C-alpha cells in the first residue's frame, strides 16, 4: 500500500514527505501530505524563469546583467566565475535552473521587478496559473530559513505540481519558450540522486530540484514513459525534528520516486 510505503520512509527518515501526481487518462493521482505546506526551496527558480519568459520578447535572453561583490549571498556556482563580465538574461536562467543558482535567482527576481525586490510579482505569476496557494517572501538566501510551519516562501506538492504541469505539458507558454524552459530542466546538474535515481533509464525526466535548513530537500519534474505518456511527480520533504541543521536526505525522495515509479509503470 502506497501510503503505507510513504509513512515507512517517513520513520526511517524522521521526517515529513509529501507527493503529489496529478491524475491522467487512466491513472488516480497519487497524493501523500499533498496539500500541507513546505517549503520552496529553490523550486521556485522554474516557475521563476517561466515568469521572465512570459513577460519578455525571447531576444529579452540576449540582454546582458551585471552585478557586484555584495550580490553574491548565497550558493552560485555559475554567478561567482562570471562576476567579472556579468551575465545575460539567458545564462541566469540557464544557471538558475541547472545550478539551482541563487545569485542568478536573485538577478532574475530584480529583472522581473516590482515589489519586494520581485517576490511580489512571481507571486503574481503562480496566481494567473490558478495556484492560490503559494507564496514567495524572500529571496536568496533567507527563503530557505522560515521555521518549520511558517507560511512564508511555501508551496504544497498539489500546488506546484499542477503550476509544473501548466508549464510543461500545457499552455501556459508560447511553445518556442516553453521549449526553453523544458531543455533547462531537462539538462539540470543537481538532480541525479532524487526523482531521477527512482525511475527507469528509458524514462525521460527532467527536473528543479530544493534544498534547506531543516532538512528541507524537494524535487519537482516531468518524467515521459518509454511510449511518451508524461506525468508531473512533486515530491518534498523536511525533517524538521532535527532543528535547523538537519541533514537534507536526498535517498528519501529517491526512494519515494521509486515508489511512485512502481504504480507508474
Ligand atoms: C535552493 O534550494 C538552494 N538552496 C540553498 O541555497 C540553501 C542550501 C544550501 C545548502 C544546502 S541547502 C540551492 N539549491 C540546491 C538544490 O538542490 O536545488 C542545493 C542542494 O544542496 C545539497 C546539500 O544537496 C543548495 S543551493
Amino acid at each position: 500500500d502506497l501510503a503505507d510505503r510513504f509513512a515507512e520512509l517517513e520513520r526511517r527518515y524522521d521526517a515529513r514527505l509529501g507527493v503529489y501526481v496529478p491524475a491522467t487518462g487512466t491513472t488516480a493521482a497519487i497524493e501523500y501530505r499533498a496539500d500541507e505546506r513546505f517549503a520552496f526551496c529553490s523550486t521556485f527558480k522554474a516557475p521563476l524563469v517561466a515568469a521572465v519568459l512570459h513577460q519578455n520578447p525571447l531576444t529579452h535572453l540576449d540582454k546582458l546583467i551585471t552585478y557586484t561583490s555584495d550580490d553574491i549571498r548565497s550558493i552560485s556556482p555559475v554567478a561567482q566565475q562570471h562576476v567579472q563580465t556579468g551575465m545575460t538574461i539567458g545564462q541566469l536562467c540557464d544557471a538558475a535552473i541547472r545550478y539551482s543558482d541563487g545569485t542568478a535567482a536573485n538577478l532574475l527576481l530584480a529583472d522581473l521587478g516590482g515589489p519586494g525586490g520581485g517576490t511580489a510579482a512571481f507571486t503574481g505569476y503562480l496566481r494567473s496559473l490558478g495556484d492560490t496557494v503559494s507564496r514567495l517572501d524572500a529571496e536568496a538566501p533567507e527563503l530557505n530559513r522560515d521555521p518549520p510551519g511558517d507560511e512564508r516562501d511555501t508551496t504544497t506538492p498539489h500546488a506546484i505540481a499542477l503550476v509544473l504541469q501548466q508549464l510543461v505539458l500545457g499552455n501556459a507558454l508560447p511553445p518556442d519558450k516553453r521549449a526553453l524552459l523544458t531543455d533547462w530542466m531537462a539538462r539540470n546538474t543537481t538532480g541525479a540522486k532524487r526523482i531521477r535515481a527512482g525511475f527507469p533509464a528509458d524514462w525521460k525526466v527532467i527536473d528543479k530540484t530544493g534544498t534547506g535548513d531543516y532538512g528541507r530537500a524537494n524535487d519537482i519534474a516531468v518524467v515521459w514513459s518509454p511510449t511518451g505518456v508524461p506525468y508531473v511527480v512533486a515530491v518534498m520533504s523536511d525533517r524538521a525534528g532535527g532543528g535547523y541543521d538537519a541533514e537534507p536526505r536526498e535517498a528519501l525522495l529517491a526512494e519515494a520516486a521509486t515508489c511512485v515509479a512502481g504504480v507508474l509503470a
